[PDB]
């Protein structure tokens, strides 16, 4: 059925998300898990929590808290469309939809140093979810333990490098080498945010 789960909401917001789960006979969840349905932002904006991130990865209903109270309001599960986040989350909602490849499919990440920002352990989770893969290794750009991979990025843009150089070292705040490249942590949130494989060219 309908689980729920909130981002970033104050104690009232919390206690009205769990107020609607009674109502809509859902489940309510504090930490987030695949079975995710919808996600419940504070205000009109996707924010950059983990909860978020892990549900737009996940194409799950990114909602505007107004849902809640909508569907207090009405005591019914309000057409939730009407209340979604633009641009990421619709985009990959609409991805899932499609049935098509998640985000990082068919592209690497090898996590450089350590992450004090953005825990490492949330970006392995987030590279995971968004159907990445994990490297334990750093890529060699001129080995051919590395050139000779087979994979396409389906979400890199139409004349990108990206649809085919697909493997990145992230690091923590020569852009390319061969078919890697170095990206910062930054640019990875970002294109979760925006459900986009955003250009390191542009």
């Amino acid at each position: 059925p309908l689980v729920l789960i909130g981002s970033g909401l104050s104690s009232e917001q919390q206690k009205m998300l769990s107020e609607l789960a009674v109502i809509l006979k859902a489940k309510k969840y504090t930490e987030f898990d695949s079975t995710v349905t919808h996600v419940v932002v504070p205000g009109d904006a996707v924010q950059s929590t983990l909860k978020c991130m892990l549900g737009i990865l996940n194409g799950c209903w990114i909602l505007k808290f107004e849902w809640v109270k909508a569907c207090l309001r009405r005591k019914v599960c309000e057409q939730e469309e009407k209340y979604e986040i633009p641009e990421g989350p619709r985009r990959s909602r609409l991805n899932r939809e499609q049935l098509l490849p998640k985000l990082f499919d068919g592209c690497y990440f090898y996590l450089w140093g350590t992450f004090k920002h953005h825990p490492k352990d949330n970006l392995i989770k987030l590279v995971t979810a968004g159907g990445g893969q994990i490297l334990s290794r750093k890529p060699k750009p001129d080995s051919d333990v590395t050139q000779t991979i087979n994979t396409v990025a389906y979400h890199a843009r139409p004349d990108s490098d990206q649809r085919f150089c697909t493997q990145y070292i992230i690091y923590e705040d020569r852009v390319r080498q061969g078919k890697v490249w170095k990206a910062p942590s930054s640019w990875f949130i970002d294109c979760v945010m925006s459900f986009e494989l955003l250009p390191l060219d542009s």
